[PDB]
């Protein structure tokens, strides 16, 4: 039923220096998980275009963000292209995206804010979760569930959740001490400095 891989070294060695260099501008992880969604709903966008029945699994192209105080998670859901499990495994952890280039650069003087600029913003979760859980359901396949605490390696197994119709769902299990981030006016205050122009709508989730 599940399957444990490690991490490619290199993005080890990434998800080490996010988890344990002292850096307090945290809020960053949002614009970054953000702009991914974003990105795979400009995909399935696009792939619509020429194929109307890849909207088949849903029409409506947006961005949820839905706070559970109880569970401590923060989810930010999107009705994007998704992934295969072969998409999972590739582009979350068995390969290196300027993985290299962000490392160098850390040590050139850029700091851990400028990790977009580098293609790995998705690792920037590890700043404020001690475990994300991504969900994902792509036209071409069933629904998975990847998962990982960092500390080298991850999880992926089919999902027996509830199934999406398609796109992406990024479940982070907050730490003790980051759960600002499931308050509404601070989730309201860093879409609106970072997030403020994305071209789909976010909804932040009432409790
Ligand atoms: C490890 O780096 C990534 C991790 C994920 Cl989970 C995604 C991603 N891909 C996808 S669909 C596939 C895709 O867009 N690719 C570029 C493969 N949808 C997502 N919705 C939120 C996401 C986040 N974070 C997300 C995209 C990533 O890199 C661009």
């Amino acid at each position: 039923e599940v399957e444990t891989f490690a991490f490619q070294a290199e993005i080890a060695q990434l998800m080490s220096l996010i988890i344990n260099t002292f850096y307090s501008n945290k809020e960053i992880f949002l614009r970054e998980l953000i702009s991914n969604s974003s990105d795979a709903l400009d995909k399935i966008r696009y792939e619509s275009l020429t194929d109307p029945s890849k909207l088949d699994s849903g029409k409506e192209l947006h961005i949820n963000l839905i706070p559970n105080k109880q569970d401590r998670t923060l989810t930010i859901v999107d009705t994007g292209i998704g992934m295969t499990k072969a998409d999972l495994i590739n582009n979350l952890g068995t390969i290196a995206s300027g993985t290299k280039a962000f490392m160098e650069a850390l040590q050139a003087g850029a700091d851990i804010s400028m990790i977009g600029q580098f293609g790995v913003g998705f690792y920037s979760a590890y700043l404020v979760a001690e475990k994300v859980t991504v969900i994902t359901k792509h036209n071409d396949d069933e629904q998975y569930a990847w998962e990982s605490s960092a500390g080298g390696s991850f999880t992926v197994r089919t999902d027996t959740g509830e199934p999406m119709g398609r796109g992406t769902k990024v479940i982070l299990h907050l730490k003790e001490d980051q759960t600002e981030y499931l308050e509404e006016r601070r989730i309201k205050e860093i879409v609106k400095k970072h997030s403020q122009f994305i071209g789909y709508p976010i909804t932040l989730f009432v409790e």
